[PDB]
């Protein structure tokens, strides 16, 4: 919906770059969802959501 920002808060220890990674590719697999860190106050959420081009 927005391809802007994606877990630019470099608050988490750091495996949130990996966490999401996987998320994203395994998500993408459909060609249908991608996975996004749907983080705000400390809950991260893993968002799979991208069909329609």
């Amino acid at each position: 919906a927005v391809d802007f920002s994606s877990c630019a808060r470099m608050d988490v220890p750091g495996l949130s770059k990996v966490a999401q990674g996987l998320c994203i590719s395994s998500c993408k697999f459909q060609n249908c969802g991608t996975g996004h860190c749907e983080k705000r106050g400390g809950r991260p959420t893993c968002v799979c959501d991208r069909c329609g081009r």
